[PDB]
């Protein structure tokens, strides 16, 4: 048997004997995720057991999106598929994939945590653009990106690990939704830049070290929106659906914070010439990002032009050729449970 089970993270892990010492490190409703040691490769791997993968028609086709977009995706900002496996023998018996990445170090929700460093926060973000560009440039508009679903290494190299609504935006999920651009939650539709907003999230909580727009559903998160960004233009309103216009246009008015107010300079490093330089950029730059309106909002081409991200622009990692999704159909097509399952089957055997 090239097999063995261990008890792991309150889930019953069955894996390849190569992988040795497993450890939990993570958890949530796509799966459990154990640090291990691959002894065929003398290197740290982090293992996927996919959660109920066909439980239903949502994660089956999530589970297939997820394999074949990290096996077809090859970009150092973007988590790529070591190994991955099933303990089971025939179709007939098939019912767990486990999916082997590379270890990262931590999520970038404990890095958030850290104290702002505008060599470390512009590294960051750089890399975070990186990705998504390689993304969009395959049609794959995440749409739905956050701190837990990005992982980093001691180094500060940072992976995002998930591929959102891919070339699908509604999403039943069965969260974290905090991150999520208004014209997602409006339901307006979306572009390239939806997921800018994402981004421009996760740089203010660096800074800030609290969530953005916070709140318990999305009645209170727009709330935050406003009140601190402004009620939007009717340009936008007009854009808007014409029914979810009456309860947006009949909010109490705001003029917004201004980005000074928004992020002041209490919150930035201080006291060098150069840390007030950076202040200003970075101000700047959220400026850009977070902006309600899409048609105003900056583009990821753009943001890695900005001088606060552009230091590290090197094209070798911008400007690499796009994944050539071979699968059309794929985030259009729905197939029933068993056909979802032997498209997965076929995906793990290779
Ligand atoms: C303060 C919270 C308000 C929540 C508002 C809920 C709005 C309901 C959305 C329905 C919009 C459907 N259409 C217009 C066809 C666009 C679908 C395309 S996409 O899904 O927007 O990409
Ligand atoms: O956390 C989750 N997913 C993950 N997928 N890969 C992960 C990882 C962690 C550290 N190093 C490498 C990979 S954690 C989820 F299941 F809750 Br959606």
């Amino acid at each position: 048997n090239q097999f063995y089970s261990v008890e792991v993270g309150d889930s019953t892990f069955t894996v390849l004997k190569r992988y040795q010492n497993l450890k939990p490190i993570g958890s949530g409703a796509q799966g459990i995720v154990c640090a291990a040691y691959d002894a065929v490769l003398d290197r740290n791997v982090a293992i996927k057991k996919l959660s109920r993968p066909f439980q239903n028609q949502t994660h089956a086709k999530r589970a297939y999106r997820e394999l074949v977009l990290m096996k077809c995706v090859n970009h150092k900002n973007i988590i790529s598929l070591l190994n991955v496996f099933t303990p089971q023998k025939t179709l007939e018996e098939f019912q767990d994939v486990y999916l082997v990445m590379e270890l990262m170090d931590a999520n970038l929700c404990q890095v958030i945590q850290m104290e702002l460093d505008h060599e470390r926060m512009s590294y960051l973000l750089y890399q975070m653009l990186c990705g998504i560009k390689h993304l969009h440039s395959a049609g794959i508009i995440h749409r739905d990106l956050k701190p837990s679903n990005i992982v980093v290494k001691s180094d500060c190299t940072l992976k995002i690990l998930d591929f959102g609504l891919a070339r699908t935006s509604f999403m039943m999920t069965p969260v974290t939704r905090y991150y999520r651009a208004p014209e997602v939650i409006l339901g307006m539709g979306y572009k390239e830049n939806v997921d800018i907003w994402s981004v421009g999230c996760i740089m203010g909580e660096m800074v800030r070290h609290k969530i953005l727009f916070p709140g318990r559903d999305y009645i209170d998160q727009w709330n935050k929106v406003i009140e601190q960004l402004g009620t939007p233009c009717p340009e936008f309103m007009k854009k808007l659906q014409p029914t979810v216009r009456n309860y947006v246009e009949n909010r109490p008015k705001y003029a917004g914070l201004t980005f000074p107010k928004l992020f002041p300079d209490s919150l930035f490093p201080a006291d060098s010439e150069h840390n007030k330089l950076k202040a200003s950029q970075a101000r700047d730059l959220l400026s850009k990002m977070l902006v309600i309106d899409p048609a105003k909002r900056i583009s990821v081409d753009d943001a890695l032009q900005h001088p606060y991200i552009n230091v590290w622009y090197d094209p070798a990692e911008v400007e690499a050729p796009p994944p050539q999704i071979y699968d059309k159909q794929l985030d259009e097509r729905e197939h029933t449970i068993e056909e979802w399952k032997e498209l997965i089957y076929k995906e793990v055997m290779n």
